[PDB]
């Protein structure tokens, strides 16, 4: 919790989406893996409706490209007002913003509907309404007064839950927490890191829960979800970095049942 | 009749072609926006692109005819050749390619082409690697002049005969008139294999178009003029397809009224 105060987002950014890991030209890599589950996903048709809330966007968007073509309303978020910022650089063009563009680029290659990538981002933009302040770690992660309709039709969260839970039984009640913004028979699609202790983010040490695919799948079930998918990625010797120690990626397509 | 006038105006004409004009005006938005399907950039990379994919059109060595300081016609075709032979009139235009094939950060960006070539390839290519591979695969820079009988000169250094030619834009920009034309095809035939595959692509109707000071003169021709003069070639026509440009593309750089794709194979 107050490890995240020293949290910087440029070294989050280098760490995971510039090379090694952010090359997109091997098939075989992490990124590809991502957008490749994400993609396939959304193209079953069964992921649909009018909103959608990210859960702990951190400074990246690249979770969101295959979403927003689903969704006319899509929500942003995270704990951190310095990741609020860095996303709003790249939602309007503003200076320094992060180029994202090789993912842009990717997801249309891999979406395969001949579109160019300036015309998904442009669309991702402008279904993207607003960035909000969150905290999966209360029964209400978004507030009160909410700027966010609720329920939401379908959740999207990527590397958050084990991230900000010391334990199990941490990262269970915060599944619950987020599950609550969703609309029954809604769907979330959960991505994360499996088998990690810490990662770094600059000054940032951070301590994350170790968790594995079944303890995943449980805490899915408990939560209420029905899973669809669950897959994972074995992270290769090649993006062993030093960054952190994960093992692996799971991908899990649940839905709220 | 005697061919040196025409040839020696043309040539003259050219001393004024500007590289970085050309390219603003052809391969820069509106032309080059490639997010419009219907807008004329995509349809020649789409032509390309489905032409290749036949898995009919390969061999060892390709020859570009006149490929003046662009790339994007290769980008489908580099995967098909080991061997490829680039060619401009112009040291200029040379020079330019030069440019782009050491990676300078001067050079003119090719990347958005690179990219839509490798999203209607559909085989998950990133335009990074499609760019190393063409990089790689262009053995040569050479002189030309499609008006003498050998293009190339004598004792050239391109593999001949090649397997198979592209050409965009040359042919008809280069002739005075449609005599020229066909003798400037009869030239480039001559350094194709029987049975090998020339792509073109040119302008329909065109009589004008600007590179910056310059402006040169142009042979309109039509589509079935096209097609004849591939007859009268000795090639057979496998496809002839033709892109009528859309008034917002009619930006005053030249009067073209549509363009050209012919895919035609060398009889023998
Ligand atoms: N108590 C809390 N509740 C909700 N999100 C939190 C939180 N504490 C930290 N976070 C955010 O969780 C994120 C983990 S990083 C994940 C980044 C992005 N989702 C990706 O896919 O790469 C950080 O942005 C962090 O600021
Ligand atoms: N006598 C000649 N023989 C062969 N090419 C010539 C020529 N005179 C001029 N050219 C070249 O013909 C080109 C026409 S412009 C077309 C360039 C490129 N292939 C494209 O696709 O956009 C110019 O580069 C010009 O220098
Ligand atoms: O630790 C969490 N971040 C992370 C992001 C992408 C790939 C692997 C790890
Ligand atoms: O050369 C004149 N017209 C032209 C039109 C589109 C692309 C290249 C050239």
């Amino acid at each position: 919790a107050s490890a995240y105060q020293r949290f910087e987002p440029r070294a989050y950014l280098r760490n995971n989406y510039a090379p090694p890991r952010g090359d997109l030209c091997n098939p075989n890599g992490v990124g590809p893996w991502k957008l490749r589950c994400l993609a396939q996903t959304f193209a079953t048709g069964e992921v649909s409706g009018r909103t959608l809330i990210d859960i702990g966007s951190g400074p990246t968007v690249y979770q969101l490209l295959s979403a927003c073509s689903h969704f006319e309303d899509i929500t942003m978020t995270d704990f951190l007002e310095v990741n609020r910022q860095e996303l709003g650089r790249w939602l309007q063009e503003e200076p320094g913003a992060f180029n994202w563009s090789m993912y842009s680029q990717h997801a249309c290659l891999i979406e395969g509907k001949g579109e160019c990538w300036q015309d998904k981002e442009r669309q991702l933009r402008a279904r993207v309404k607003r960035v909000l302040p969150i905290d999966v770690h209360q029964p209400q992660p978004l507030g009160a007064g909410s700027p966010a309709p609720l329920p939401a039709d379908a959740l999207v969260s990527a590397f958050c839950l084990e991230a900000v839970s010391p334990d199990l039984a941490s990262f269970q009640r915060a599944l619950d927490h987020i599950t609550t913004l969703l609309r029954p028979g809604g769907h979330l699609l959960l991505i994360g890191a499996l088998e990690e202790s810490w990662y770094l983010a600059g000054e940032a040490r951070l301590t994350v829960v170790p968790v594995s695919e079944e303890e995943v799948r449980e805490a899915l079930v408990r939560s209420g979800y029905k899973v669809r998918d669950l897959r994972t990625y074995i992270m290769p010797a090649h993006l062993q970095t030093g960054v952190d120690d994960v093992k692996g990626v799971f991908f899990a397509w649940a839905q709220k049942v």
